[PDB]
């Protein structure tokens, strides 16, 4: 390895749309974007995996205006996951993480699937109630999501780049996602890079830990 | 591969301190915390990394109140992660970035410096005074940071949990964080899980792909 992944992989700057990921390696980034770890378990996420060319076309819509220069890495990758956050946590949500747990067989009791939601209901609670910071928590969820997938695509022998830059607005109109609760975050293109990926080639740069890390 | 790293990782409850990281997994682990990604290379974090008895009773104090139940997972592991935020984005920190990729050699001329600067600015300005989100923007890269960190260390071989159960504003006070310019957000762990860690066995559960999915 994983270090060698880390010191290997790069954002890629444009990609080679003839080459497709395989049917497995389509399955495998599903598997990553399911599988990441959250906050209580908590899952507060909806991802758009697009890998028609229709598909691409909607999501690359986003990237108008002042957001040009990303355009064309979302029309010529293979798939391009777009990150998705709820807007807000609401009970029912936490209600279909507790029981979803007791059906994959995690609680021994019903006291024990009782004291797991109130726990999960505590943390909502003082994110919702007391800090009024619930949205905010969640989008962070979805950054995490995101780091655990650049990562693993890359020990794919997959090419990938995040993007921010894009309109969220014009993205979550596209697909619908205020009125279903949801709002885009990071749009993340996967496949595999082009002669034209000029950041393929640059050594990659890092803040020196003298300065970034402190050990005690 | 990667994929059954994603299958079979699991947050670690209880923590082996006789176990510790080898010297070259406690400089892996430093690595993985520099190298990941974020938005314009702009690195917003700071690490602390305690090893020794004395700093991870230091970090532990944060896990008091409510928070008693993560307090052994800060003193058992062999070492524990601190990830912070800057709390805000100073034009310092943004020369330093672009200078640190001048210095490992990804501007071809100063013209494609001060462009790097230029775009890097364009999107601090955008948080910092458009939208007065600066704070939270560079929280969103550590979270990343954190999901790329415990993907890797399970691909080590390495057990770990991540923590936002604790008192961030005793560990910042216990670390002058506030005065340095940083802000604590998740505790992270590391090391070799003990024989009461009750989540090492249990299966995964997370929600099925046709909730959380959508493919275009
Ligand atoms: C941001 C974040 C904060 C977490 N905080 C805690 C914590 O304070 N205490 C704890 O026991 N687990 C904590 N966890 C562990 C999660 O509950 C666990 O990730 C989730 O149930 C998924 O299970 P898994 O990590 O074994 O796959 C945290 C996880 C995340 C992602
Ligand atoms: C338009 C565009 C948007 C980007 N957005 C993000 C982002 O939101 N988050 C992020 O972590 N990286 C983003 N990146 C890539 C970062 O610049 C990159 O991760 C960083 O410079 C480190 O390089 P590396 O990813 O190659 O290691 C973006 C790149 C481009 C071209
Ligand atoms: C269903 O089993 C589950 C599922 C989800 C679980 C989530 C958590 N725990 C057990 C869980 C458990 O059972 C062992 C332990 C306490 C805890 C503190 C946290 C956290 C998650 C958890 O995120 C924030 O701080």
């Amino acid at each position: 390895d994983i270090i060698s992944v880390a010191l290997k992989r790069h954002s890629t700057k444009a990609f080679d749309a003839s080459k497709k990921l395989t049917p497995e390696q389509a399955e495998q980034i599903k598997t990553l974007l399911q599988y990441s770890p959250s906050s209580t378990n908590s899952q507060p996420w909806h991802f758009i995996v697009a890998s028609t060319e229709e598909g691409k076309a909607r999501v690359a819509k986003s990237a108008a205006g002042n957001y040009v220069f990303n355009e064309r890495k979302m029309l010529d990758a293979s798939h391009v996951v777009v990150f998705c956050a709820k807007t807000a946590m609401d009970d029912v949500w936490l209600k279909l993480v507790v029981d979803q747990e007791d059906a994959d067989g995690r609680f021994a009791t019903p006291e024990a699937k009782a004291a797991n939601d109130k726990g999960r209901k505590f943390f909502a609670d003082m994110h919702r109630k007391d800090l009024h910071d619930d949205a905010e928590w969640m989008a962070k969820q979805v950054y995490l999501n995101v780091g655990n997938f650049l990562l693993g695509v890359a020990a794919l022998g997959l090419d990938a780049v995040p993007i921010e830059g894009f309109d969220a607005a014009i993205l979550d109109a596209e697909f619908g996602l205020k009125e279903k609760g949801y709002t885009s975050l990071v749009v993340v293109p996967v496949g595999h890079h082009s002669v034209e990926d000029f950041n393929a080639t640059l050594p990659k740069s890092r803040l020196p830990q003298n300065i970034t890390l402190t050990e005690v």
